[PDB]
């Protein structure tokens, strides 16, 4: 069924995760376990508290995931790319893709996670205050665990960063395109990646409607 | 440098290689020969002679790998997908999407071992004769190894088939479509999933001339 279920740990303590999750909580509890510690030393992005918010998404209404390498060094929220007063690049230069793309002109925000059939995920889950990858070490195995998880529910996988994503070993046994960083310099390729995957989508699921992302 | 070279092993007892193949030959040979004796025990497409015979093309000029799981279960050639006398039913479907695409009406077969840009790839090397994915256990560690290093040199990794393709640990450190089977009922999508790369490519590589692959 669909339900939020819940699992013991140490800082932040309790981890609330959606039913979907459940073939993967066991091991991700060992996991952080022995690892926590080493982690929880270091001001973080984002506070512990929202290191897995994100499991609380279903995965069974995803056909597409948004993978960055990690939260943003400052003011992570938990939820990936998210900046509730749209102020951080990345998320930016997304919405005026979007915006390119869609023909949409005017818009306060744009969010990734309020887009029917799109997760939004960060590949590690936490980075030092200030530092993108410094907590990379420790989310290793949980990292490759929960994307395994992921691509087997969802159709497409894109992720954002070529040199961001360069060295990581994860999933075996699902389409996977590996973008530019949103922040890039030199825009026909950002934009048209994000065009491509409806049409990668079209060979069997529903389309995404990115514009659902805008907020006015 | 762009050249040949020679290691040694038991039945076909020596593998020519392309240069570009140097980083892998070692392990290839450690793997091979724990499990040639359990391999060679059974009549095989394609014979031992030919098991190699793909590790003769270069990788510098690769750009587009197509994958089958493993070769026709009879008159494979050691080279993935090949049909001298064009009768095999999946490189014939696989010629009828590309002369839909590029609108190329006569031709006597086709192959896509001669298209600038692309090769062809079969992850198993070998099966027994008149049985697909027989023979998956003993090239397990030696797949894996060698898509790996196909996977750092090519920009598209095209699969054919889902069923195939769909229990297999692999490689870590690019973008994969994973497509239907050439064989498959029900055209669109076999026949868009070419056109498709084509333009993962555009993002930052040449374009592919499926047409090259044409014999008249
Ligand atoms: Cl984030
Ligand atoms: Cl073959």
């Amino acid at each position: 069924s669909h339900m939020n279920s819940v699992t013991v740990s140490h800082a932040p303590y309790t981890i609330t995760y959606h039913n979907d999750w459940e073939p993967v909580m066991s091991q991700l509890v060992e996991f952080y376990n022995e690892v926590a510690s080493w982690l929880l030393r270091d001001e973080t992005s984002p506070i512990p508290d929202k290191f897995f918010i994100q499991l609380k998404q279903p995965l069974r209404n995803k056909r597409v995931c948004v993978c960055g390498i990690d939260p943003y060094p400052k003011d992570g929220t938990g939820v990936p790319f998210e900046s509730p007063n749209f102020t951080k690049k990345s998320i930016k230069e997304i919405a005026s893709s979007i915006s390119r793309l869609t023909g949409v002109i005017d818009y306060k925000g744009y969010n990734l996670n309020i887009i029917d059939g799109v997760i939004p995920w960060n590949y590690y889950l936490s980075c030092k205050l200030g530092e993108t990858k410094s907590h990379a070490i420790y989310w290793d195995k949980i990292s490759k665990l929960l994307l395994q998880h992921i691509t087997k529910h969802v159709s497409v996988l894109y992720c954002l960063g070529k040199t961001d994503f360069s060295n990581i070993r994860a999933k075996l046994e699902v389409t996977t395109i590996v973008g530019y960083h949103p922040a890039a310099r030199d825009f026909e390729k950002d934009r048209s990646f994000e065009i491509i995957n409806v049409l990668l989508e079209l060979d069997n699921k529903a389309p995404i409607n990115w514009a659902q992302g805008f907020i006015y």
